[PDB]
DNA sequence: AACCGTGCACTCAATGCAA
DNA sequence: AGATTGCATTGAGTGCACGG
DNA sequence: TAACCGTGCACTCAATGCAATC
DNA sequence: AGATTGCATTGAGTGCACGGT
DNA sequence: AGATTGCATTGAGTGCACGGT
DNA sequence: AACCGTGCACTCAATGCAA
DNA sequence: AGATTGCATTGAGTGCACGG
DNA sequence: TAACCGTGCACTCAATGCAATC
DNA sequence: AGATTGCATTGAGTGCACGGT
DNA sequence: AGATTGCATTGAGTGCACGGT
């Protein structure tokens, strides 16, 4: 199905990833998943 | 500054995750600001 | 641009919404946008 | 009969009042069809 | 919004009333509802 | 016993209805009462 | 697909139909429709 | 009285109309009356 | 066509079959025809 | 008394009925006066 | 099975035979039966 | 003394025979005894 | 066997005979014979 | 001057004659008168 | 384990360093790793 | 000026890193600066 | 092809050469090759 | 004058032997000179 | 070929050379190879 | 008294050399004389 | 097409007569 | 002294089967 | 025999097909 | 869209009474 | 016998009940 | 594991000398 | 009266390949 | 040579797993 | 039902400075 | 920046806009 986990980010990068799930209506989980997703997308 | 935070993943991603960290010798946390900063960056 | 509107529901339908929301990690606008974009079948 | 504000993109929000106009729906309504429904899916 | 009284069933308007409460709409948006939606099956 | 019960819709649905009564040959309660009974799927 | 006829009623047998329709919410059409099928069904 | 109408049929009850008709030496018309008031007596 | 026929009947039965015919919207010859087929169908098979 | 009456039958019901009468042994009256009666009692 | 047989009967009776089958609407054989089985019954 | 021909059921026949054979008459003597009976049953 | 035998009867009854006989088409035998197996019946 | 006259019978009702008319006492000629006699009053 | 090894940078580089790494919240090491990545993958097949 | 630090790398990169030095003939904190350098215009 | 080849320096060019790659981070073969590549470009 | 071993790409060998032959210089001068001009270029 | 040839000059010229030839690493033959292609070079 | 030195040129080299000497009217010694001087005064 | 009306034929029932 | 029977006559009781 | 039955003369109204309007 | 009805046709439903058997 | 509506209330959506067909 | 440092070996370049 | 060359000496320029 | 590099001693804080509450 | 966070562990990220080549 | 709500209106369903997280 799908697990947890605990992390760390720079207060700097929190903000802004607080900012982005805000703007495009996501959970930060959510957020980081798309973010994730996208990011290896555009790897191979 | 350092914050902590708890996030749910999809298995799927989850495993790539641990993948691509692992792969790129980066931590899960450090993947996932490199994948942020750089989804913020292109949008 | 975006717009806003206010709307009501039964409490029933809220929660249901509430946490459908919660559990697909979405805001309940998005919530819903995402309900009415796909049930256009 | 909980109230709650939304925001919705203008293409969602006029294929909203689009939908609920066809069905003879208000927009709450249509809404909560399309939740109820949208259960059912995925 | 053109207004109209019917006549039902016991059994049927209460099964109806059912439905509405659980899809959160009332009778007349239930109404609408079944009837758009019939209008898609036989 | 038959209970009745006023309600209110849409011109559109109306109409609809009136036309769908008209070919089944049913009346717009009789119309409605089918289209609840089989909609409960 | 359904086809059109033109028939004759006993007042009486008319008014009753009428009757029978109007409290089952069938239209003549479909009263009759109805009671002929009854009907057959049971004579086989 | 002596009424005239007319009803709108599905060609298969039509044609079964036709046959129990044509069956029981009677018209259109009066194998409808029997029906009918053979359905009432019955229900 | 339709074959015709004169027949006797008593007062008593004409009386009734008028009633009967009267009643279930039929001709007399109707009634007499559904009567008919009733009674075979009834001895039938 | 005992009076008169001309009908019309379906070929069909016609030898139907000359078959029943003259296997009972009766008038196409009597048999008619029979199924009546009986229809009647029916 | 129906089977056949000659008679002689007394013009009187013949006449009343007629007679009854008329008024009955039934053929002599039919009005003989009858009567037979009728006159049978009789007893007990 | 006129005479005739009938139809009879084999079930009406037989018992006619065993009517006639006991009561000691002919088919038509038998006959004629029940139909006089059959008769007179028909008055005041 | 049809057995035959002779008798002998007072006018009156003989008449009276005749007469039954020929009302019910009878032949004096027959007419004798019905009344015998009638009068037997009732003991 | 008090007639005669010859029949026929059937050996049985010839036989059940004999009986009753030996019973009653009877001459076969009495017998018969009687049940004549009987069977007609009661007609009547 | 984890392999740890010690490098000599020009001021210059080291501070951009520094500055890269603080902006995508990476320590200097990530930030290398990156870096090495990449670099390596644009000069890869 | 020029300064010393001291880092941490998986197996994996450090290898890939000790290949590409030897490669390019420089020194792993050649190596990285180039890397970092470039990555910047990147 | 990667081949290899022996020269001699005189003590001063040794001694700068190492000292040039020391500061440059690199080999004594890369140093010379960037120079001799440096030097080519320096015609045209 | 110290001696020494080095590795180049072909390309470089190569053109190293052509600079050399060119210019009449020993492969070992040919690199002195770069070295030397290469150096004196980061000066004032 | 590696021709061979015997030349003279100034003092003055030839300790230059020995010097030009000591610091950049180079034989008198060689500097001098130098400095002629590069004479040369620039016509 | 005005040193001498014997030296070893390529082939292409001293032709060359031969070359500018014979064009511009001096001897072997002094064309090389030139060069230096000139090689010189340059490099300052 | 399924019964009925009747003439051709035959044998026994239905009675008168008398030793 | 009616009743049993053989001798004699012909009408009653039915089959059969062609026409209606 | 006298009483039913079979039909041809005679007439209305039932039994339906059509189709412009609602 | 079926349902109402007037226009139009002819066959169904019976009365009646001379011949027939 | 149900359907149609104007009066009326409160949270378009329904209850009520006098006329209609 | 891919380059570098050097001793064993060889031939020719790099120069001094002088007829 | 520098310059061409043969005669002589040994250090420069490189290969090769075992150890680091 | 003199300048880098490789590591062991030493310490904080990042990087995550857990899980009672919201 | 995921998301927040305090409790708890240890390995990641660097400073520093003696030997080495 | 969106979400949460009390004020307000009219045909529960929405618009508005001051605070919150």
């Amino acid at each position: 199905m799908k697990k947890r986990l605990t992390i760390t980010l720079s207060e700097s990068v929190l903000e802004n990833l607080e900012k982005m799930a805000r703007e495009m209506g996501l959970s930060k989980s959510a957020m980081i998943s798309v973010a994730l997703e996208n990011y290896k997308k555009g790897q191979e």
